[PDB]
């Protein structure tokens, strides 16, 4: 059996040409709405939340860690480096790298976070340590966004990523300062205006991280504070059959619009 919410999401998927994954957690009474909730999707840059969070976790015992400068060499630059390119032969702190990765989708910044954790496996080990049994990071930037159909590398499920985002931002997977810092970074994101945020009431406060990759992969994960009610977590993953497909942020906005009904 399916609910009207799931039926609407299925109709959206049908019109879209692609494969849509949605997970909503309503923290008022811990209810969930899932659509392909246990299917794997390429995370693309939504994985940057796990990498930044892992570094935040490290800073709970190394309390000056976020202040540590990291060198940026010309050789470090990859395919999308809006902030890191300002610091070639210079430095960015781990805080600055986190902000750039999360708020500007900077891929060089993500590679520095991955390196700080000892490689993609270090990010995965953090995921396991906070109870995410589904997340896997296998590669660095930019290849972690290849989003090849059937490829299990650099994937997770909408249900798992929603649970993790809830634990990181509303729960206590992180220390108190670290949780607040992650929320601050997500709230100030610059890349999300056409995605989940575009489908929600404008009075609602939103923190999000988008994802983009090949096969027209278009993602967004958000923590949401609706008007006068307990917060929500929403994951919207979308990927398409054609390697060269264009982005479809409108599909994420439409999914958010459906999900917001009644909340």
């Amino acid at each position: 059996q399916t609910s009207a919410v799931q039926q609407k999401l299925a109709a959206l998927e049908k019109s879209s040409g692609g494969r849509l994954g949605v997970a909503l957690i309503d923290t008022a009474d811990n209810t969930q709405v899932l659509y392909r909730g246990d299917e794997r999707f390429p995370m693309c840059g939504t994985s940057k939340v796990m990498a930044a969070a892992a570094v935040l976790k490290q800073s709970e015992t190394q309390k000056q860690l976020l202040n540590q400068p990291v060198e940026i060499k010309p050789a470090d630059l990859v395919n999308y480096n809006p902030i890191a390119e300002k610091h070639v032969n210079g430095t960015m702190t781990l805080a600055e790298l986190s902000a750039a990765a999360l708020q500007y989708s900077d891929n060089t910044a993500m590679n520095k976070l991955i390196a700080q954790l000892g490689g993609p496996g270090g990010v995965t080990a953090f995921a396991r340590a906070i109870g995410d049994e589904t997340f896997r990071l296998d590669r660095t930037e930019p290849t972690l966004n290849t989003a090849i159909p059937g490829d299990p590398r650099d994937t997770t499920t909408p249900r798992a990523m929603a649970q993790t985002l809830r634990q990181l931002t509303l729960g206590h997977a992180l220390g108190e300062t670290q949780r607040a810092q992650l929320v601050t970074w997500l709230k100030g994101n610059t890349t999300g205006a056409a995605s989940i945020r575009a489908g929600l009431p404008t009075s609602w406060t939103v923190g999000d991280k988008t994802g983009s990759g090949d096969y027209g992969t278009t993602n967004d994960i958000a923590v949401i504070w609706p008007q006068g009610r307990a917060p929500l977590v929403l994951v919207t993953y979308f990927t398409q059959p054609q390697q060269n497909a264009e982005s479809r942020r409108d599909v994420l906005a439409s999914a958010a619009r459906i999900i917001a009904e009644g909340l």
